[PDB]
RNA sequence: UGGAGAGUUUGAUCCUGGCUCAGGAUGAACGCUGGCGGCGUGCCUAAUACAUGCAAGUCGAGCGA
């Protein structure tokens, strides 16, 4: 079993053509607390019923962040299209701060840290996407180790 | 050692982009209420004429009288 949170809906569609659509939408991450997560999106003009379409979505889709069990490996700034967070290791004992698309993702991969804010995120849907690009892309010291040599750099 | 955001142009979006709020301050004023032990700081606006008080004397083993 994972945990949802709903971070944002809208009431997206054109008024009256002849027939109407006044669809809903939905933008639900998903997580577990061990260090994979996800997003997803659907639509449905009945209020709730788009979110089961959209945890639906979010199911098929899991990232595997690299941990030392609180923090972040490295720092890194995740940015997908115009939407650009910073992020930073801290140390244990000080806890997620804000930047609320950006707050519920950190929280549901299982980290304490940092959080330097989103530097040019504007909508609720980009800061998730620059969220998620930043996490994929951490490194350990394992798998730098494989393609150098033996954990001799301390 | 340590670094958050929200709102608003469209019938509905993404972007650029302004304006606006939450917070910390004051040798502040002014608004309501009033128990203090104790610690500090109280002409920042007309350089607008300044009563009354005290702030530079001491030495009689200088020397006169």
């Amino acid at each position: 079993e994972f945990e949802e949170r709903v971070v944002t809906i809208n009431r997206v569609a054109k008024v009256v053509k002849g027939g109407r659509r006044f669809r809903f939408t939905a933008l639900v991450v998903v997580g577990d607390k061990n260090g994979r997560v996800g997003f997803g999106t659907g639509k449905a003009q009945e209020v709730p019923e788009a979110i089961k379409k959209a945890v639906e979505a979010a199911k098929k889709d899991l990232v595997v962040v690299p941990r030392v069990e609180g923090t972040t490996p490295h720092t890194i700034t995740g940015r997908y299209g115009s939407g650009s967070v910073f992020m930073k290791p801290a140390a244990p004992g000080t806890g997620v701060i804000a930047g609320g698309p950006v707050r519920a993702v950190l929280e549901l991969a299982g980290i304490t840290d940092i959080l330097s804010k989103s530097l040019g995120s504007n909508t609720p849907i980009n800061m998730v996407r620059a969220t998620i690009d930043g996490l994929q892309n951490l490194k350990n010291a394992e798998d730098v180790a494989k393609l150098r040599g033996k954990t001799v750099e301390e």
